[PDB]
């Protein structure tokens, strides 16, 4: 079959959020966060034509119990995405958009704190 | 000294493999990776191990994403200087395996990223 | 504006701890990390938080990997400039904790990687 491959230097983001909502499992909290992210990314895309996709992974975050962490860690989700040159024209505008969406997710999940990191990456995209 | 890690995201193609949970799809992808990595190692003598995580990938429903995201697996590995002599050959091998996984999982698109990393290996 | 993140991959040593699910092995590793980070913080005033993910690691069955991969946990953390003053001291502390985890989990081998990152922290 025919095939295409693109390679370029770009950025990926990674966000960590709590899961706060009456979910009963990591499978259920994955679906919860997935639905919320899908809605906020869609709203942004309608304004700017920039769609910020994310891969979401179940996790627990371990920190000092004296700052409120439960024993053995707090239930969290990790969201990761990339600026794919096929869909993204301007890396600075994309980065600004990711930061905006991170703050909105923090609000929707009613979180006190939230992290968002940018990491340099070499993206190969196969079709 | 620096080296490289790779990360791939793949779908699990329920339409074709008919897994019923994230536990089952994790095992499916784990077994497929094990087989393709072994086949490649027999050809090139380069064995590419991967750490695999369950996930869901959220994109625009108008491009076919299910509500709340598509079931996916994330595969991540590294060029460990204890086992790898030539980084360029390793990178070429990872790209080969990414394409093979895309084929085996019958995926329309697939991503493979390389990230610079400083590996400490304790034995 | 740059800092460092770490990522560790560890086995869960079913031979010794006998966990029955990925949920149970996540809590096991979580509790061990919490205790070793606390003990270190009391000595050095450096607290190393981690986000822990369930996973499997796929390698050659001829080196002892189970079919479809071995149950593992991935631990990832960052040097947050709001809490961390000296990156070299932090990195040394992470290495110490990685070795201690290797000991507590009775692992033959363990990896710890450092990756450059740009951290935004929202309060």
């Amino acid at each position: 079959a025919n095939a295409m491959a693109h390679m370029g230097k770009t950025l990926r983001f990674e966000i960590v959020s709590g899961v706060n909502f009456h979910t009963n499992s990591q499978s259920e909290s994955l679906d919860l966060v997935g639905g919320i992210w899908q809605k906020i990314a869609k709203e942004e895309f309608e304004k700017s034509n920039i769609y910020v996709s994310a891969v979401i992974k179940p996790s627990k975050t371990v920190y000092n119990q004296e700052w409120g962490c439960p024993e053995n860690g707090e239930e969290t989700v990790v969201l990761t995405g990339v600026a794919n040159e096929e869909f993204v024209d301007d890396i600075e505008k994309w980065k600004d958009t990711v930061i905006k969406l991170a703050k909105e997710l923090k609000n929707q999940m009613k979180q006190s704190t939230l992290t968002c990191e940018f990491i340099e990456t070499e993206l190969h995209y196969f079709k």
